[PDB]
């Protein structure tokens, strides 16, 4: 097989009930890539950051590296995931997220040209339905506890509560009210600071806070940061932005600096490298999620593939945007989010197949 | 521009409702700093030591170093900071204290040359009105919980507690006492050891109280002590006197050794180095105070505008002895505490025009 | 498809060698091979292989052979640790997957970088003229690599072999690894590097465990490889993390399988880590198995793949079998390991499992 | 004042540069510069430097231009990271401040130490001998201080280059940097070093990642300079805090422009941290950036500022662009930068905003 065409699109994505406030944002545009075997067999994929300012990322530029990349990679077998990635990395430095949508486009197309599911190429499927988690906005303690319990009832066995950008005192309630609504449930739970608290706040959050069994997610900017407030801190802490590639996950589970990740995988440039990622994460009995930024069917069925495959009891879950998104790109066999966990699709490659239509024309076509 | 003259000043400031017990002083003596370019035009500068036992400063001491350089410095361009900087190490080893004043009034002279606030100099006012922050004296546990309430409701948004020199029982009693009387205000604390703690007694003060939000400024005499315990208190941990000279700062930020810093502008050498600072403590998200030992409308003004220039989630406030100094040096435009904040002066280079009279004559001229 | 039948044999090349084929319900096959390199090289010998695959085969009945990592925790939940035995079922399904789908090992291990592999050659120990004669005889055969293999004397012996062999090759483009095969004390690993600052070796597992080479790294300016403490992937996580070390040598066997080979690569890569694909000994089978992993790596960081075709009279597939050419391998074109064993060589299975 | 209009060209150099040009409401204009070495050196590329501008600027019309540390918070919180691309809008404010007050922009930058600022010349890779043939020819033209280039191929090659470079140039007073370019594995950058201890040269990015160097600097000999590794301020306070390298290669572009570069010279002041102040490529207006900063550092401390004028055949500003001579880079005369750039050279904007 021979890679022949490269077709990009642009499309619009409004959150129902926006704004999502982390990065605030009220409408997503994210990116779609289609690879067009000689054979005429397709494959997709996609990268949605989300908004400009939450990773060094956005819509414009993933398109543009996209368009870098692209006339070097006709003629290319798309069936050699790890050989197609030094291809591109030879083309342009860095770009991951724009790198993972060409690695889920030729994911897609291997699975459909041997006829298997994304999940048993990259190991196997562990699990048919995979957890997922709910992440609730930043808001008022009170509001934000009433949705936390209507989310444990749908069945979310996770949840995930974004705090900063305000004084800590007002995160510390919002934890504390929370917990009181969902405590013996046996719901798990996370506090994400987004990059956004100093060392001092974090610190008073876990000492505040011993009996409520959350995790720190990313709490700081940096992971020189996280290394410096490890010791003093006896909740468990997660890496989230700050794991940018695989040699950065070597060095923090080398060097023990966090006891878990959310990670993303337009971030870590794509299912290659994340299934690397599960590999140190499992050997060193690590949890992790299987997330992304934000995305239709096309990103979402790419993390639920690898999240299936992922030991079930280091699984904290998949994250997908469907609950904000209105049009699915696959009506039939797009991925939902039911009690609270996601079941895998069931065909060959990703499982999905998108509305074409839906995307308009490309904004540029290679070949 | 050229450096036609230099004048220095020795002028007293008494304590209202004295005395202040840190170093107990009960009187002031300042240092001021004029210099006079070939064009006539003037700028002006000031230091002034807490007591001669709080810093390895004092003044005596601040008006040799002045007498030992100026000769050195006439015919220099007062537009160039960092240029003038080397020149002043070129005759001077240490004595930054003193150096300050000659960075402070070529600021002040630079701004009203090109027209333009000191504040914009450093990089461009962040905010026109800065907060401020109250710190007690040491005192009878009740009454420092008495005078926290009343700075309270006057507006301030940061109380220091100075402790130390006595029974750390007593100082614990007064950290408690105090909280109860500011807590659910949203006031932010710090307790202030000046040096004066035992690693014994700092561990105890973190470890009796983890329900109590402050952050430990400066609790042992060295660095080394600091970064002994650090690892076992789990109350943020602020650098104060340690905070010597850029190059400490470079260790602290890089090594982790501290969570912020109450930094004062005379004891890291002037506004240059300053800037320079901030830029350090904003790329790692350490809080910061833009502070000085005391002094009138120049010190403070110069502190106002640095501090004007701050990440506004990372200013922990611009301390001036204003509310203590009987006569202000510009009646007009001087810098004054209200509600608890500092109105940034409108007007070009510091926006202060000192009552040259005040002062008395010269106790040294050069040219 | 499920896995119907999985037979053990035992095979003499000598080295005694343990074969394993995984029958699927359509009669689809795959092969796997393990075979210690003597039992005091490695914790592995020949009848702790069979006793290991004899322990975990009745679990493995029914189960998917073409999912190597839910294969790989199925094995674990049968067995813990014993990696050399797990290999190879694990080899067998990567076999069968490639049968099944049509398409080379390589491939399912995220694609061919080469098609023809580097090989190397290691000397075993000897004296240092002899020593000498053959690197120099090897060189012009085609290896890019020599190994010298060292220990087990004074060390002033070892000294004098390596200054021989660099005065043979010096110039060549040869690559140069001296293999300390667990031997040396510290004092004289420190001694081996400390004389000879102008021999570009790497020092490869110098001393018996990872606590001593971490001890010596410091003083040590020549490069260091780990091979026997690269035990499983949470050791190389470390040795990589930590900055312990400056490549490996990796055997299949070791590590457990492919499935944990390709991500082992995978964390080298990221650090620029050059490493070897080998094994401690076999024929075809483990051979083809670490050729297949060897073509994935990208070339600048392949320090080669090592078999034992050289040292065996009889291979199992004669038409296809692995064998070194010109210091080099090529890849097998056919699917799966791209090799075909001629089972009456075998003899009939030791143990059958249905 | 408040930024009106904000005006985005391409230029072809080939490489292909981007300027940038700020008018203010008065009519007063300031011009800024991106252009990556090629998409593959550093995480940045000439449609992504477009792109970003075009994700920023219609949040930047009506910012006050002459407030840099406000304007970088503001871009911040218009696109995350894209350094390269922020850089071409803060150099092209400080041109516009300069203007506006009638001041150079090194004396907006702590004030001029030098007019005459060193520059260094960077070899590409070749063959030994020629390398060292220009390396003596620059030195007679007057460069204080060589670059040579290595790595993407056996390292016995580099370090032959390196041994006749040095043979041409020892005894000429002239420093020697040997630029790994992220390409050396551990392995040969610990040969490297090892090899030449009697020859001068600082180490300058050997390997990849920070990781790799901080693993290996207590092996080597010889200073070592970070350049790629240095992303942003907070990374230059990790490795000069904990001692991790002696001294950096600093591109403007990388580190987000001559705000963040002031801080990052103080830094290495306050540690005597050698450094240079170059960028990746481009023509008068970046280059006439660089000479500014460069002319404030401390000259003990000046390693050189490094431009691509001698590559590039039509000027921006015919009078007064930036031009070596002698191995050095006087410093413009007039306000902002000094430079005036003939816009009739890019022809029309790409892309305008207001
Ligand atoms: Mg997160
Ligand atoms: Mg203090
Ligand atoms: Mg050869
Ligand atoms: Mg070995
Ligand atoms: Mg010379
Ligand atoms: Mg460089």
């Amino acid at each position: 097989m021979k890679i022949a065409e490269i077709h990009v699109y642009a499309h619009d994505l409004p959150v129902k009930d926006g704004p999502y406030t982390i990065s605030t944002v009220w409408s997503l545009q994210t990116t779609l890539v289609k690879i067009v075997a000689d054979s005429g067999l397709a494959g997709w994929g996609e990268t949605c950051p989300v908004g400009p300012t939450y990773a060094p990322s956005h819509a414009l530029g993933a398109r543009a590296a996209l368009a870098e990349m692209a006339p070097g990679l006709i003629g290319a077998n798309p069936l050699q995931p790890l050989v197609l990635r030094r291809r591109m990395d030879g083309l342009l430095c860095g770009h991951n997220y724009a790198k993972a949508a060409i690695d889920i486009a030729a994911y897609d197309l291997m699975g459909k040209h041997y006829g298997v599911r994304v999940a048993d190429l990259l190991g196997g499927v562990a699990a048919e339905r995979v957890p997922s988690y709910y992440a609730t906005g930043i808001g008022q303690p009170d509001e934000i506890a009433r949705i936390a319990a209507e989310k444990v009832a749908e069945g979310f066995p996770r949840l995930q509560i974004k705090i900063g950008g305000r004084p800590v005192e007002i995160d510390i309630e919002t934890v504390r009210k929370v917990w009181e609504r969902i405590r013996g449930t046996g719901t798990r739970l996370a506090v994400d600071g987004n990059r956004s608290l100093p060392s001092r706040d974090a610190l008073r959050l876990s000492r505040e806070c011993p009996e409520i069994p959350f995790v720190l997610e990313q709490p700081c900017n940096t992971l020189e940061e996280i290394a410096a407030i490890r010791g003093r801190v006896q909740h468990g802490i997660y890496l989230d932005e700050s794991g940018e590639d695989l040699s950065t996950v070597i060095r923090a589970a080398g060097q023990g600096l966090c006891d878990g990740f959310g990670m993303k995988l337009t971030r870590i440039g794509g299912l290659q490298q994340m299934a690397a990622f599960r590999d140190i994460c499992e050997a060193r009995a690590l949890p992790h999620s299987c997330d992304d930024a934000w995305g239709g069917d096309i990103i979402a069925a790419a993390c639920t593939h690898i999240g299936a495959t992922v030991q079930p009891r280091l699984n904290e879950g998949v994250w997908v945007a469907q609950p904000y998104i209105a049009q699915p790109y696959d009506e039939e066999n797009g991925i939902r989010i039911a009690g609270g966990h996601i079941d895998l699709p069931k065909g060959p490659g990703l499982g999905i197949t998108p509305d074409e239509s839906l995307f308009g024309p490309p904004v540029a076509s290679f070949s």
